[PDB]
Parts: C-alpha cells; sequence; structure tokens
C-alpha cells in the first residue's frame, strides 16, 4: 500500500515518504523517512527469489554485512520481509542514507588532491578490515563506494564477496569471470580465479587512477581487450614476472605479443601528486605477488596525514560460510535468507 514508479514498495508504517534513488541489480533503491529514528534512510528492495544467482548474491551480502562493523563499510540497519517463508516475495534492506556514489560523483566533479587522498585512505581503511576477516570483496569499483555530504566513504555491494583461498586460485588461460571488466586484475585473464587479496588491491589502483583523471584507466571493450589495455600502459612483463606464470597457454600468449614499453604515470597524470603516483604504481603492479598489500598501502607516504594503525581496526575473527552457496538451490537459499533476516522481526 505504498507505490513508487510502476512497483509496490511496502516498508511497513516505520518508513514513509519514499523517493526514487535508482535501480539496483534486483530491484529499486529509494530513500525513506524513518519514523522511529527520525532521519531519512536508504532502502533497497530485493526480489531475488526467482533466480539462484540472485539468491546467492543476496545471502552473501546479508551474512557479511551483518557480521561486519566498520565506519567505512555500509551497515544494515533493518531488514523488512514477510513473517513467513510462504509469504516472503521480496526483502527490503535498510541502510544509512548516503548522498551519492563515486561513479555518480566522477561524472561531473573534479576531485582536489585532498579529496583523492582522503577517499583513498577510507577505501583502504575499510579494505583492511575486510581483508582481516579473510574476505575478498571482488567487485570494487566507483559505484560500490558510497559518499555522503561530509566526504565519509563506505564500501558497499558484497554480492560477489568470497573467503580468500589462495591455495585454489589457479585456473587456465581465458577462464570466464563475473566481476566488472574494467577493474579486473591482469591475472584474471591469465591464470587466476580471483581468490586472493591482491585482486582487490588492483581494483583500488584502478579507482585511484579514475579519481585522478575522471576516466577509467583500462576501459576494455571485451574480455581479452582488457588485458591489452593493461599491457598498453604497464608494458611487457619482465622475464621474472613471466616465469611466475607456469600456465603454458597464458605464458605463450604473452610471449606472442610485440614488445611494449611502460607509459610513465606522470605522462598519463601530469597534474597528480608524485606520492599518489608512486602508490598507484605499487597497486597496479602486474605480478600479484609483488603488488602492495592493504596495510603497506595505508603506510605509504601519500597517506601520511591520515595513517594511524591503531585507528584502522580489524575484524574480531575470520569470516566463514557454514556451507558453500554455489551448490545450493533457489529454495534452500530462500530458507537461509529467511533465517538470516529473522533478528529484525518484532516476531
Ligand atoms: N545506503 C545507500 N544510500 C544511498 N544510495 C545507495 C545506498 N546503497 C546503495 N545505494 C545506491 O544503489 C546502487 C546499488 O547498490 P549496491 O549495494 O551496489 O547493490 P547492487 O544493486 O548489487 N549494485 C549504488 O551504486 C548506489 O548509488
Ligand atoms: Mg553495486
Amino acid at each position: 500500500a505504498a507505490a513508487a514508479g510502476p512497483q509496490v514498495f511496502d516498508v511497513g508504517p516505520r518508513y514513509t515518504n519514499l523517493s526514487y534513488i535508482g535501480e539496483g541489480a534486483y530491484g529499486m533503491v529509494c530513500s525513506a523517512y524513518d519514523n522511529l529514528n527520525k532521519v531519512r534512510v536508504a532502502i533497497k528492495k530485493i526480489s531475488p527469489f526467482e533466480h539462484q544467482t540472485y539468491c546467492q548474491s543476496t545471502l552473501r551480502e546479508i551474512k557479511i554485512l551483518l557480521r561486519f562493523r566498520h565506519e567505512n563499510i555500509i551497515g544494515i540497519n533493518d531488514i523488512i520481509r514477510a513473517p513467513t517463508i510462504e509469504q516472503m516475495k521480496d526483502v527490503y534492506i535498510v541502510q544509512d542514507l548516503m548522498e551519492t556514489d563515486l561513479y555518480k560523483l566522477l561524472k561531473t566533479q573534479h576531485l582536489s588532491n585532498d579529496h583523492i587522498c582522503y577517499f583513498l585512505y577510507q577505501i583502504l581503511r575499510g579494505l583492511k578490515y575486510i581483508h582481516s576477516a579473510n574476505v575478498l570483496h571482488r567487485d570494487l569499483k566507483p559505484s560500490n563506494l558510497l559518499l555522503n555530504t561530509t566526504c565519509d566513504l563506505k564500501i558497499c555491494d558484497f554480492g560477489l564477496a568470497r573467503v580468500a583461498d589462495p591455495d585454489h586460485d589457479h585456473t587456465g588461460f581465458l577462464t570466464e569471470y563475473v566481476a566488472t571488466r574494467w577493474y579486473r586484475a591482469p591475472e584474471i585473464m591469465l591464470n587466476s580465479k580471483g581468490y586472493t587479496k591482491s585482486i582487490d588491491i588492483w581494483s583500488v589502483g584502478c579507482i585511484l587512477a579514475e579519481m585522478l583523471s575522471n576516466r577509467p584507466i583500462f576501459p576494455g571493450k571485451h574480455y581479452l581487450d582488457q588485458l591489452n589495455h593493461i599491457l598498453g600502459i604497464l608494458g611487457s612483463p619482465s622475464q621474472e614476472d613471466l616465469n611466475c606464470i607456469i600456465n603454458l597457454k597464458a605464458r605463450n600468449y604473452l610471449l606472442s605479443l610485440p614488445h611494449k614499453n611502460k607509459v610513465p604515470w606522470n605522462r598519463l597524470f601530469p597534474n597528480a601528486d608524485s606520492k599518489a603516483l608512486d602508490l598507484l604504481d605499487k597497486m597496479l603492479t602486474f605480478n600479484p605477488h609483488k603488488r602492495i598489500e592493504v596495510e603497506q598501502a595505508l603506510a605509504h607516504p601519500y597517506l601520511e596525514q591520515y595513517y594511524d594503525p591503531s585507528d584502522e581496526p580489524i575484524a574480531e575473527a575470520p569470516f566463514k560460510f557454514d556451507m558453500e552457496l554455489d551448490d545450493l538451490p533457489k529454495e534452500k537459499l530462500k530458507e537461509l535468507i529467511f533465517e538470516e533476516t529473522a533478528r529484525f522481526q518484532p516476531g
């Protein structure tokens, strides 16, 4: 009994006065007035129950976001659903209302170096917590970074997040992958399933570049073009880095390419702070084993104004899934979603 651009947005009497914000992957996002806490909030309507992939993403995000507690990671304030599994068609996730996201901001606004530095700090601060829980976000990009009017930044969208599993990271050349193309590390196309923390650091490096110029640094038009873009800037990998790739097919593909020299960062970003470019270089390192880790990045001179490891908290314990969600049907995932959201029922 409350409508927005039809569909139904029925968020009990607690939340009223809706306004469209945008379209999520599984439904509408609206702002609403929270009559209890007397502030406006964001509410995401999720109708995932007709697809198993949607159910997986929904369950991951709920389980992770309820477990995590950090200033730079969006929290779940409330979840609204029907009182029984039979009656539950949609789920509504309530969060703090953020003003915008970095994707929307970068369309029209140039960032000062101070804004770049602070936003990077907050990304990495949140990421340290996520990594400390042994979790990989796996889809870091501007539209998954929420911003408010006072420049607070919160990472959102944990629908592709997994527990880190470096021992099972290896795969064949040109193995298909799910997360957003432009932000994919080179090894994803070569030999990696994206089960190590280094894949997130690559994504942050792409985000830093994009903050510096207001355009994606590696805008590949398709799967293999993405690697072409990356190599066009970094240049040909060294022999040492090629020897680290044991995958014959991936190694021979790289050996087949003409030599390319590195494009210097200060040619690409002539107005950028030199320390920012030095950190960028270390995040956008081809060899994932040599790539900077989150705690080192925080300690980099670029971020010296903000660095304080005692104020960069970690998770109280590693995160673990009870069961593997990929092997679970539509219906069992619905069941788990119901149980995970039970704490918010008057009940
Ligand atoms: Mg998103």
